[PDB]
């Protein structure tokens, strides 16, 4: 059997880009913040609870799905580009609308730990793991009005936890499903367009 549960993080953060001109590509840093996660998706055909007497195997993969474009409040498109993905595995690069970053750091790990191996959507748990930052840069359209900007950029980040009854178990949430997961995180990108 295989049980996979996606635990979604949902913090809001700000990044000050300062004064910028439309010929520049201001950057912003997206950091992974340990916190409370909410199940937003699962797929299970195994047992619901492990009572401590039985073994199962863990495969954990961190995910970040980030938009390639975002509209400003006043109606202008900002183009998001990856500047430094750190150790993240940037995949499904052909998608026109979103970046997909994954970090599979645990696999084939046998455990007897008691717990709920298929929490339902809405359930929560605390994620204490830390992952690398991702630095993005933004291209501003030349026709962007001058002034202060506070751009809300929704995105998904979370932990895919896969429990299985056997060794060598592998599962990755399909990109097409991931792209649709609730985007509970928010980067609030601030900057003042002084021209150019
Ligand atoms: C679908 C698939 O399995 N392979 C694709 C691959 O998928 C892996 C990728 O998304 C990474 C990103 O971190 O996470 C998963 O794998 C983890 C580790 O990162 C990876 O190093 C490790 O590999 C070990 C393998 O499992 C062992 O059997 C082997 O003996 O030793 C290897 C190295 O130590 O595996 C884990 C698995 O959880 C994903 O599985 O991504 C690429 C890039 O897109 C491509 O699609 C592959 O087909």
């Amino acid at each position: 059997w295989n049980n996979i549960v996606f635990y979604s993080l949902g913090d809001v953060n700000s990044y000050q880009g300062g004064n910028v001109v439309i010929t520049q590509r201001p950057q912003f840093i997206t950091s992974w913040r340990p916190g409370i996660a909410t199940v937003t998706w699962n797929q299970c055909n195994g047992p619901e609870f492990a009572d401590g007497f039985w073994a199962y195997y863990r495969e954990y993969i961190a995910w970040v799905v980030f938009p390639k474009k975002v509209m400003t409040q006043n109606g202008y498109p900002l183009f998001i580009e990856v500047h430094n993905k750190g150790s993240w595995s940037e995949e499904n690069t052909g998608d026109n609308d979103s970046y997909f970053f994954l970090k599979g750091y645990k696999w084939d790990e046998r455990a007897f730990d008691a717990g709920n191996l298929c929490q339902k959507p809405g359930e929560i748990t605390r994620l204490t793991e830390k992952f690398d930052d991702i630095i993005f840069k933004v291209a501003l359209p030349a026709d962007l009005p001058l002034g202060d900007y506070s751009v809300k950029i929704p995105y998904t980040s979370g932990m895919q936890r896969h429990f299985a009854s056997y060794l060598g178990a592998r599962f990755k949430i399909p990109y097409n499903v991931a792209k649709t997961l609730p985007r509970e995180n928010e980067m609030l990108f601030l900057f003042k367009n002084i021209g150019g």
